[PDB]
């Protein structure tokens, strides 16, 4: 199956300005599936486990900061090859370097002590099951059809 | 006290074609505040207790079927006069009837045995506190800033 | 049998002002399903069958001028109650007067010797099947389904 | 003579925001003419110059503290009754009272000790005329055709 | 002269999710020119005719199902350098792969027995030729002026 | 510090297109702050003034006509790294070549005898400090803070 799940946070920088709903969109246009979303406040210690691979890192402090400074929107992606797409989507890492088009080349750039860049995105497969079973449980999740699922499947 | 909380839905048709973002920027857009949002799947027993004031009504069992045929995203908007701007904002309750600008007026028209009109939006403060109250737990409710709240005070 | 079906003109102003996917939106996003479609450039002959009730109204020659400009989009469109609802969101015919929200209102404001408003759309189910019937065979009307058809059926 | 000029000014509420192009795009897809705009600080000497109707008004002051408070966006536009169309795309004074499609509908809401309601606009031709003589030179304002500009000529 | 036509379709998965309207903007935007354009349902014949060079290849039938499944919208955009611009601006075959700001990088991605890709682009001058013809006569094509034709006329 | 000025210039094509508050918004929606703008109609001195580089190139006089042909819009774009995002937001100098997303990829195309090409960025730290000085007095820039300035603030 190319039906694949992502994690995706809206960060603060995002929701403080008021870009959830344009980045929900994107996602939506793209034919991506939102089966579980919720808006929290992350605490440190929930921050550090998403981010506990950067944990020997000098940025670490800074990053944490950043992802609890308000509430955030985590929501899951459902879609073919999602891991990559939302990540494509995103764009690169540091907002100035991420191409216009993307969700960090059209709304990021300033950044604090950590590089704010609008939205976390899965890095891979792996990532993106560890950190959605950190955020949602499996009764967040929910299977249901989209508008136009109808069309796509496979020939009788 | 103008700041007031109201209790939006996301009802299944908004879900479904895909919506959901640009319902939410409006409200972003207007300056509103969301505190609290996520995205459930109502059963019948809970679609019946936000809907209870139209229990006698020929089209309840219709409206009960619709808000739970597909999970939605109930959320709580927070602002100065909150809910009869987030009303008005709406447009009539039935789509044809709402004028362009509003989110019925632009989203809505086709229907089912229900009234299909993309959201719903607590009718005054005393729903709204029931409303939210029956989605969420204090603890799903958020105080923060905004970008420009600090503009307006002082 | 709320399903209708209504004929829309996209008029020279807006095709050269590059509003055509604008004013197309519109409409989908509203849940209107378009049946119909194809750019041409009217003649004055037809132009004045589309428009024989202005006939003997002062304005009539720069209307029949002014459709027949430049090539026009005419289509159908197809939804519950699409006359009244096109109608709605079209606005008033003179632009200046047309709300804020409509498709005369936030785009149509100049004017020639015509009051150039944007577009057309048929003001009853039996003009629109008189003005579809003036620029369609049946053979260019599609019966398909549009992505959330499914959701409202049953 | 149909075609006038009027006073717009993008407040610092809105500057600050980042709608100045949101707010500028609206006029420029109604067909509205920029003849002249520029960034500048008003002072509070100008800004009582500007709202001299008001200074008899219990919120004069937070008036003039709030047009003052940041940069704004003064410009004038031109077009067919350009000052009553902009005053119908910008709404109700109190945001809260704007109907959805205008501008202090769609973006307007929250206040301080004055009405941010988003933008300005000239209540009249005189007004205008009185305005756009307090912000700008004859050499700040141009006359030079629009793209469109000839399709509505002869 | 740099002025040339190309043909776009937009395929049935365009027209089901109701995106013809945005993706006519985008050319309009653009300053592309649409000279010719109309909603018809292509018919088996037609459809292998347009894709008359897939003929002997695997995916062949799963694309004829897909371009004829619902009514389309064809059109003729006249610009300069239209065919590679318009190409450009279609995106990568795979709407997976297509980069965000192009058509199928943002409205494209799920697929069924075809790979669904929101339009169609020709992708040279000679099959821009072969196809306009197949879809559009002479009489269905016009010379008109858009608003800023004018603006770039070439000095005196 | 990171934050610099570049100077962008709504070209006439963009004005008598209707495309300025477009231009502006993509601006402001990457977290760009405009300290200075203004409408002004260039005179072919201060045209050549700004292009003194292409003097001696065969270009140049279309050059000026098509800046000089109607009123423009200068502004002072403030932020990040600006001079380098700004241009990077542009897109090619041949708006066929520009990338779908880039202002130049989406709004531009048609060519008069100049390449018509939406609007001007400055193209280094040391052209954005000429240009901008070339436009704009001191007074005419400002400092003052955009909505989300405190989100960014370099902790404590
Ligand atoms: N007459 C009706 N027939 C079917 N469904 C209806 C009817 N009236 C309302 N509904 C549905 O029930 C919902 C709640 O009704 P009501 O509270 O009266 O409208 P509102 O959502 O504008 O407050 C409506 O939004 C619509 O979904
Ligand atoms: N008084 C007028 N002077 C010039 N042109 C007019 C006038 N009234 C209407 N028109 C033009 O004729 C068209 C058809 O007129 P009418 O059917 O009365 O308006 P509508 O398009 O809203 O149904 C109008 O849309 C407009 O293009
Ligand atoms: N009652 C009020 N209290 C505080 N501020 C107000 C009040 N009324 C108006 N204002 C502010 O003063 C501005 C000018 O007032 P007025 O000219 O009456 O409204 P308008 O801008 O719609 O012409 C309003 O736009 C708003 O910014
Ligand atoms: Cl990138
Ligand atoms: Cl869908
Ligand atoms: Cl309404
Ligand atoms: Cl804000
Ligand atoms: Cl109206
Ligand atoms: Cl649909
Ligand atoms: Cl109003
Ligand atoms: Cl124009
Ligand atoms: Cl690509
Ligand atoms: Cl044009
Ligand atoms: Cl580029
Ligand atoms: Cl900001
Ligand atoms: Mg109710
Ligand atoms: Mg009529
Ligand atoms: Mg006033």
């Amino acid at each position: 199956s190319e039906t694949e799940r992502t994690l995706v946070i809206i960060k603060p920088d995002a929701v403080v300005r008021g870009l959830i709903g344009e980045i929900i969109s994107r996602f939506e246009k793209k034919g991506l599936k939102i089966v579980g979303m919720k808006m929290i406040w992350i605490d440190r210690e929930l921050a550090e486990k998403h981010y506990e691979e950067h944990r020997e890192k000098p940025f670490f402090k800074a990053l944490i900061d950043y992802i609890t400074k308000t509430p955030v929107v985590v929501m899951v992606l459902e879609g073919r090859y999602a891991v990559e797409v939302v990540r494509k989507m995103a764009g690169a890492t540091d907002p100035k370097d991420a191409a216009p088009g993307t969700i960090r080349g059209d709304f990021g750039l300033e950044v604090s002590d950590a590089i704010c860049n609008v939205i976390h995105a899965s890095d891979s497969k792996e990532s993106a099951e560890r950190e959605i079973s950190l955020f949602f449980k499996p009764e967040e999740l929910f299977e249901y059809p989209r508008a136009a699922d109808w069309f796509y499947k496979k020939g009788i």
